C-alpha cells in the first residue's frame, strides 16, 4: 500500500548511465556495456530515489551499477571461498579509511568515487555510520562464502542499508541520528531488509512461495502500524521543527521507496 513514485530525470539519468563505469574501468566492452543496459539499473536508481534529479540521481544511478557489477565478481569461483573472497573485500572496504592505491582494481576505485561523493556534505556522524553499514555489507560477502532461518547473511549483502543511506545524501537531508538508532525505525528498517530479501528471492529463501507473499503482506502491515508510531517516537526524542520533517523525508523518500522501489522494478 505504497504508491509507486519515479523520479522526473529518469529519462537521463538511464541515457547516460554508461559514462561513470565507463571511465572507471568497470565496462570495457560494448558487450558487457549492452549487458549493463539489460539491467535496468538506471531504471531501479530513479525509484529508489524519485526525490533526485540531475547529479543527485546521477551518484544513485553509480551506486546501483556498482552493486550489481560488484556482486557479479563473486558469482565464480571466488565466492566460492571465503579467503578469496575477503581479499577482494579488503581492498573495496579500504576506501572508507583513506585513498586506494593507483594498483587497487577498477571496482575499488569505482567505490571510492562513490563513497567521495555520498559522504561529502554530510555531517560526519552520518558518514561514520553509513561507512560502518558498507563495512557490513562487505563482511556479508564474506560470511556467504563461508557458508559455500537464512536472513542474517542476506540482511547485510542485499545492500538494502547503504541503498536506504543514499536516499539521504540524494536528498539532502539526514534523519534525526537518535530516531535512527530508536527501537521503531529499526524496526521498520528491518522490514524493508526482510521485504527485499524475500521478493529477489522469489524473482536461496524457497527451500512455500505462498508462505512468503503472507510475510512480506504481514511484515507490510507491521511497517503500517510501526509508521503511526512515529509522532509519538519525535515526541519521545523532543524532536523539532526540522528534525521532525526530516524525519517525514526518511519515511517517505528513504525507506518506503526502497519497499517500493524494488517491487515496481521486479
Amino acid at each position: 500500500p505504497l504508491p509507486g513514485r519515479q523520479s522526473p530525470d529518469h529519462a537521463r539519468a538511464e541515457a547516460e548511465q554508461l559514462a561513470w563505469p565507463r571511465s572507471l574501468g568497470l565496462i570495457r566492452s560494448d558487450a558487457a556495456a549492452e549487458r549493463h543496459l539489460r539491467g535496468g539499473y538506471a531504471d531501479l536508481a530513479s525509484r529508489f530515489y524519485p526525490h533526485a534529479t540531475g547529479a543527485d540521481l546521477d551518484l544513485g544511478v553509480d551506486l546501483m551499477s556498482w552493486h550489481f557489477l560488484f556482486d557479479d565478481l563473486f558469482d565464480g569461483p571466488r565466492g566460492e571461498n571465503p579467503e578469496d573472497t575477503k581479499q577482494l573485500t579488503d581492498q573495496v572496504a579500504a576506501a572508507l579509511d583513506g585513498p586506494l592505491p593507483d594498483t587497487a582494481p577498477p571496482i575499488a576505485h569505482g567505490f571510492a568515487d562513490i563513497w567521495r561523493r555520498t559522504c561529502e556534505g554530510m555531517t560526519p556522524a552520518w558518514c561514520a555510520r553509513s561507512a560502518r553499514h558498507w563495512r557490513n555489507y562487505f563482511d556479508g560477502y564474506v560470511d556467504e562464502a563461508e557458508s559455500r532461518q537464512y536472513l542474517a547473511m542476506r540482511r547485510h549483502t542485499i545492500g538494502v542499508q547503504p541503498t536506504v543511506d543514499l536516499a539521504e545524501r540524494a536528498g539532502r537531508f539526514e534523519v534525526p541520528h537518535r530516531v535512527f538508532d530508536s527501537a521503531v525505525m529499526s524496526a521498520m528498517l528491518q522490514i524493508a531488509v526482510d521485504v527485499n530479501l524475500l521478493l529477489n528471492d522469489i524473482a536461496n529463501m524457497v527451500m512455500s512461495v505462498s508462505h512468503m507473499q503472507n510475510e512480506v503482506r504481514a511484515r507490510l502491515e507491521q511497517y503500517l502500524l510501526l509508521e503511526s508510531c512515529l509522532p509519538k517516537v519525535g515526541e519521545i526524542y523532543q524532536l523539532d521543527t526540522a528534525e521532525r520533517e526530516a524525519l517525514e523525508r526518511y519515511r517517505t523518500d528513504a525507506v518506503r521507496t526502497v519497499i517500493r522501489g524494488s517491487y515496481d522494478w521486479h
